[PDB]
């Protein structure tokens, strides 16, 4: 409880707005944002067409992310754009102080490429804006005319942050100069900045903000007579006239010819004196100081990979996964009407389905806060459940501290059923990328538990200020169990509800088990698709039926189990503990009696026939793997064995790239949309790999079959993503089978950046 607040007082700031090149907020809903825009200036109609403000990836960029980022003190990122002929650098630093969460400084460099005209005009803008129904924020206005010579000073105050002052300074670079006559009304070009009102939650839409402040400055152009007999130039035509004051919005806006650089520095005024330029540079050093020995220490790459080529490929890996973390507040579009089409009982349910979909009963609710992690910065800036699982593996070693936060902001969001949305979607920022026939969430959808895994480390770790705050919860045992305390009951309340929703049908059939409990099935599958398991078009039992059974979601609750067997120990709910054992005995026996076939040597979820008996359906592939990928088998089972024969099987699911989502020899091998119908994914390949070096480490039958397994896929998955990060600058969302190619969404850290503790290895 007291390192909670110290926790939320290290926490608060950062550049949590991941969804765009450059901004900062703090982990409060309605409070002071920042973000960045920049763009070339050639002519009189280009700018709306080269300004940058939110996350994309095309031609026009080459690539871009953070070198180094630590969420407690900043970091530094690089960001490569080629349609505007500049090499920017951001750097963001946090200096502890005060009550309200610190304070912060940011550099902007740009330092024009090659190929850019050396006399190149740039267009940047520092865009703030804050939420609030009693808050202040005033630009105190300048000695000069026209708009700045020098520095450009906020002052505001909120009940959330206190008294602060936020400057951007003047900066180094050429400023252009216009002869015009226009300069007379409009200074020969300066700083300036805009300072406005809109109604609160409209703040967000930056660029059509300032697009409507240049619109109207053009059209003031206009009706003062100045036209194409004589027009200013171009970069002046683009520059706002001056009128700082007070209001919610303020833009700042500058003009530079050449490489330029600026800051930009927070002060939180409980704190002692106020942040400098030259703090900004010691800070940033001292960071990157820090973050140099912290990753040596916690990612030590173990051969082949300790040579500096992979150390820089692991940093930037990792750099990017952290330096995904985001802040999103807002509401969430959901489906409460729990129509009973979504029960999905009958044969054919999803026509049904389709009919309550389109009852559209859904509304916003909320709203909500989400401090998570995320899959990609241009196409999937919001937290992923199933994701943040793999996401958190890499950033817990690094931090437990942060992991445990994201964990329980997740958890937070828990309704009083047990349902987490699969997908967070919170506020229009938020819904604003993402097209409207995918936002609604359904009550009924699951999606894979991985944060168990991360639970489980925790709890290993366990049994055995900013350096210390990172590790505290550990560290204190006490503060560990009360955290396990509190959260316990939402996992267990987690657990119950896969079992209410996602419960699958023995009873019914001519289906004999050891267990009459034990079957899942996942809602929300459709003739093509099962969305909610995470593997979208991996290929199921044709058509769906209510009868199916899924042998990846029984492995999951096996994970569960295992995980509140533990944590239960731990709190001693010993009554809970000896019913969870009787689940795990089962779900063991009845992976085995349901799941398994003997004729083909692995797992395979089931159906019932058209002459409604059980029948297997086996595709081999990474469903096929699951009691093995989630540690459920023992390490002398015969069918482990097996597997191990099928993972190694060259011809199967063993490419030199690593594991084939689906075998070669499966009829639906790189059929439809081959999403996971052959490709190779890193998520996936982590828990083969973690599993090889399990029963690589231990005596038994397969010891060493397991460890030339481990060894190569190890080698084989790092080599992969590091030979595609050194050719393209990206982390890819899966690689190909038969070339190697990283394909898909690029800067996808992201799972793929699991990479970085694959290296590190010793598990
Ligand atoms: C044409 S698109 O670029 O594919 C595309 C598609 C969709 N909607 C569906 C979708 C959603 C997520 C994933 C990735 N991935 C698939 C994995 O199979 C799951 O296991 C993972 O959990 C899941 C998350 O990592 C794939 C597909 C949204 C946007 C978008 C959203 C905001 C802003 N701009 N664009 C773009």
């Amino acid at each position: 409880s007291e390192i909670g607040r110290l926790n939320n007082q290290s926490l608060l700031w950062g550049p949590y707005r991941p969804n765009i090149y450059f901004g900062t907020r703090p982990r409060i809903g309605k409070s002071l944002m920042t973000g960045l825009m920049w763009g070339k200036i050639e002519s009189y109609t280009d700018f709306q067409h080269t300004v940058r403000y939110t996350c994309e990836q095309n031609e026009g960029m080459k690539g871009y992310g953070w070198d180094e980022y630590d969420p407690r003190r900043g970091g530094i990122q690089s960001i490569h754009d080629i349609q505007n002929g500049l090499d920017i650098t951001t750097s963001f630093v946090k200096i502890p102080g005060g009550a309200h969460g610190g304070s912060w400084a940011a550099r902007i460099k740009g330092t024009l490429n090659d190929d850019a005209p050396k006399d190149q005009k740039t267009i940047v803008v520092f865009y703030v804006s804050q939420e609030g129904e009693n808050s202040e924020l005033e630009a105190v206005p300048s000695e000069n005319e026209f708009g700045y010579e020098g520095d450009v000073i906020l002052k505001g105050r909120s009940e959330a942050l206190g008294n602060y002052k936020l400057v951007v300074t003047k900066g180094k670079g050429v400023i252009p100069q216009s002869d015009h006559d226009l300069s007379r009304l409009r200074g020969p070009g300066q700083t300036v900045v805009q300072s406005l009102t809109y109604p609160d939650e409209v703040l967000w839409q930056a660029k059509p903000i300032l697009f409507q402040q240049l619109k109207a400055g053009i059209d003031w152009l206009v009706e003062n007579k100045y036209d194409v007999a004589d027009p200013p130039p171009p970069w002046q035509v683009y520059l706002l006239a001056n009128k700082p004051g007070s209001g919610n919005v303020h833009i700042v806006q500058k003009v530079f010819e050449g490489d330029f650089e600026f800051d930009i520095l927070f002060s939180s005024e409980s704190a002692g004196k106020e942040v400098t330029s030259k703090d900004l540079e010691r800070e940033v050093k001292q960071a990157t100081e820090v973050f140099g020995e912290r990753f040596a220490r916690v990612f030590d790459l173990k051969a082949p990979f300790q040579g500096d080529n992979y150390k820089k490929f692991g940093k930037s890996m990792f750099s990017n996964l952290i330096g995904g973390i985001g802040y999103f507040y807002g509401h969430s579009l959901v489906d409460r009407s729990y129509a009973p089409e979504y029960d999905e009982e009958n044969e054919g349910f999803w026509e049904d389905a389709a009919e309550a979909r389109a009852r559209h009963q859904e509304a916003l609710e909320g709203p909500y806060e989400l401090f998570t992690s995320i899959p990609s910065r241009p196409f999937f800036p919001r937290g992923f459940l199933w994701d943040e699982g793999f996401h958190l593996l890499p950033i817990a070693d690094w931090d437990i501290d942060l992991a445990l936060e994201i964990i329980k902001s997740w958890y937070n969001l828990m309704d009083e059923d047990g349902w987490i949305a699969r997908e967070q979607i919170l506020g229009a920022e938020a819904r604003s990328k993402v097209p409207k026939e995918f936002q609604t969430q359904y009550p009924h959808y699951a999606n894979p538990p991985t944060l168990f895994l991360v639970l489980d480390n925790f709890v290993e770790r366990l049994r055995k200020l900013d350096e210390t705050l990172s590790t505290a919860s550990v560290d204190n045992p006490e503060v560990g169990l009360e955290y396990l305390r509190r959260l316990y009951p939402l996992l267990r309340r987690q657990f119950d509800w896969f079992r209410k929703t996602q419960a699958g049908d023995i009873k019914s059939y001519d289906r004999e088990a050891y267990s009459t409990k034990e079957a899942y099935r996942w809602r929300g599958r459709t003739v093509s698709h099962c969305l909610t398991s995470g593997l979208d078009d991996y290929p199921r039992p044709q058509p769906p039926h209510p009868g199916e059974l899924h042998v990846d979601l029984m492995s999951w609750v096996g994970v569960m189990v295992k995980s509140l067997i533990s944590i239960g120990s731990l709190l001693g709910a010993t009554e809970d503990v000896e019913f969870y054992t009787k689940v795990l005995d089962a779900i063991e026996h009845n992976l085995d009696d349901l799941h398994w076939s003997e004729k083909e040597g692995c797992y395979c979820d089931a159906t019932i026939d058209e002459f409604e008996e059980h029948k297997l359906v086996c595709h081999k592939g990474y469903i096929s793997l699951f009691p093995f990928l989630t540690g459920l088998l023992k390490p002398d089972s015969p069918k482990l064995g097996k597997l191990l024969a099928l993972i190694g099987d060259e011809s199967e699911l063993w490419s030199p790239y690593g594991l084939r989502s689906l075998s070669k020899k499966d009829e639906f091998y790189g059929t439809a949309e081959n999403y996971w119908r052959s490709p190779v994914w890193i998520n996936i390949n982590y828990l083969a790999i973690v599993q090889l070096y399990n029963i690589a480490t231990q005596d038994g039958p397969y010891k060493e079959t397991a460890r030339d397994l481990y060894t190569r896929l190890r080698k084989n998955i790092v080599e992969t993503v590091y030979r595609n990060w050194e050719e393209t600058g990206f982390a890819w969302e899966q690689y190909n089978p038969e070339t190697g190619k990283g394909q898909r969404t690029q800067h996808f850290t992201g799972w793929t950046s699991l990479v970085v503790k694959i290296m590190s290895g010793h598990h």
